[PDB]
């Protein structure tokens, strides 16, 4: 019932796209273009998964509240979705886009062809991409800073429901918030840290992403950022995040999670960038988010009766 | 025994790696240390393999003919070694570049893995990086033209070693020529195109890459241009070729080639530019080479005594 980016765990490959939208409020001809695109995308991603089991390929394609209203009159606008924009008092990098297609992978060759495809069926008359990056995962599932990434993530169908999902019974049930920022990381200045600089920053140990114990760790650390509850409710997330970039270039993380509640996501960035408590995650030190922007990945349903 | 990346076929990704030696001829405390980190290259490429077996790893470090007399006093320079500079008077995007390290693997984990550690070896002080190619397979072999890319490629171990490899008992025996040349494909000027035209551009049928009989094709098809023979001998050239790029970007082909001979090269060139008749290859109507290097792959025994 949810679209195929939020349950499946460990992938390979991902390719993030986005970008506005070219079509006006009033096109009716040009939206019904854009819709029977999008039943062509869902109709891809089902023969794909037919034709290459190995591929576990997954797709989303996600709204902003800016576009909202132009791409239906239908389907009520989730509660909590607002643009990224509103936090750029305080967070660098925000840059909120109409639209995100996010794709996933166990081959490149599949998520290419999803992706081309689909941009292929659009084309440059609806879509304006802002930003195409292609993501792969890395030995040992190493972030570029060479911490192993995904270790507190939600395992399983059923947590990863629970966190990831919007709630049967409730407006938009199974759908997800959509969080994306393209971090550009710093690897001159972090790799010549020693290793308990490097372990401070994070809150883990490098080799085997052990915990470092509270009292040992600093506040500022990034779990110690990011590990929050409310009403004793953890505030957890389901991140999809993959390194892209070039080794002798710019590269870094692309940063994307999902959730069952916008403010799950917001609070941690609240957290990381200094509106809790005056304070900034150890981590921003050595990266830079240089993108941003939030949407909304409506269920199957919801997104096919647009 | 040669270097890895010539007889083995098929793999879904290729790192290339293009660049400058910032070390003089007169520095031999670090022409030293360059030639252990060539040394650690071929160690990691033994232990990936040992390690990830269904990566079918490969790796090789080239040599231009203008820093070989830089790189080695011991081992004779290729008699047919030469800079790709030499053609900038009739075929466009020449750049020749001291050093070409090239990676390939069927999976994009440990290709990054071993060009990351090889990269980080050498180091900045060491290697000045021009060009940079994450290169992947698509589905069904296709070239961005969509047709498949690999067809009349050599083989096999046996028709890639007489191919691609120095001959047994010559000079640098087990040793390849090699030519790098990276293409820009304008798929808007190409899509467009029937698929009779399409087909005649190449000279093979676009479905099943079927060959389309030498009299009922133009001259100027590819296959025209690059299927030659000299007194009876076929001269063959063993590809490793992979399309590259972004979607909404630029994109194209970044061509590669090993030989036993640098003149099979050389003499197709000519063919497709226009220098043995005056005709020019009809694919270039659609494409533009930006790039160009010529080096010469060693042997292994060869590359470790530099
Ligand atoms: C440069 C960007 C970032 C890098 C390199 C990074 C890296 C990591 C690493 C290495 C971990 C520890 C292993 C794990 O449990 O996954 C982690 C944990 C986590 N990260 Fe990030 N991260 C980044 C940005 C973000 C952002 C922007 C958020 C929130 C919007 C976030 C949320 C989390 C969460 C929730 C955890 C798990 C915390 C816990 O409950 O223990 N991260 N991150
Ligand atoms: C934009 C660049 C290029 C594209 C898209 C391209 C594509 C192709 C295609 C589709 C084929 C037919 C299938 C096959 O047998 O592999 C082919 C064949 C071939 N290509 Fe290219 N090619 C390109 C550049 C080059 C260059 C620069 C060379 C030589 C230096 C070359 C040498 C060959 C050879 C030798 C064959 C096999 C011909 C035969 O014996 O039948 N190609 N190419
Ligand atoms: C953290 N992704
Ligand atoms: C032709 N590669």
């Amino acid at each position: 019932m949810a679209q195929s980016t939020v349950l499946p765990m460990h992938c390979l490959y991902g390719i993030f796209l986005e970008g506005n939208l070219k079509i006006q409020k009033n096109d009716q001809e040009g939206l019904k273009k854009f819709k029977d695109n999008i039943k062509k995308f869902t109709l891809e991603l089902d023969e794909i998964d037919k034709i290459s089991p190995q591929s576990r390929i997954g797709g989303a394609i996600c709204f902003s509240s800016d576009i909202w209203d132009t791409v239906t009159k239908k389907i009520s606008k989730p509660k909590e979705l607002k643009s990224v924009n509103t936090l750029s008092s305080y967070m660098p990098g925000t840059s909120q886009r109409d639209i995100l297609i996010h794709i996933i992978s166990d081959r490149m060759d599949t998520c290419f062809k999803l992706a081309q495809d689909t941009m292929r069926n659009f084309g440059e008359d609806q879509l304006d991409i802002k930003q195409e990056i292609h993501g792969f995962r890395r030995v040992e599932e190493r972030d570029l800073t060479d911490f192993i990434d995904g270790t507190e993530n939600p395992d399983g169908d059923e947590l990863r429901t629970q966190y990831g999902l919007v709630a049967a019974g409730q407006p938009n049930e199974f759908g997800s918030y959509v969080f994306t920022q393209r971090y550009v990381h710093n690897l001159k200045k972090w790799y010549p840290e020693p290793l308990s600089v490097q372990q401070d920053t994070v809150g883990r140990t490098k080799k085997d992403s052990i915990e470092i114990p509270r009292d040992k760790r600093p506040i500022t650390s990034h779990v110690s950022r990011t590990d929050l509850s409310e009403n004793g409710k953890d505030l957890k997330i389901v991140r999809q995040s993959l390194p892209y970039g070039q080794i002798t270039g710019e590269k870094g993380l692309m940063f994307i999670a999902y959730a069952c509640s916008l403010h799950n996501i917001e609070k941690q960035l609240q957290s990381m960038f200094g509106q809790l408590d005056g304070k900034h995650d150890l981590l921003l030190k050595y990266t830079t988010p240089v993108t941003g922007s939030f949407y909304f990945a409506p269920s199957k349903k919801e997104l096919l009766e647009l």
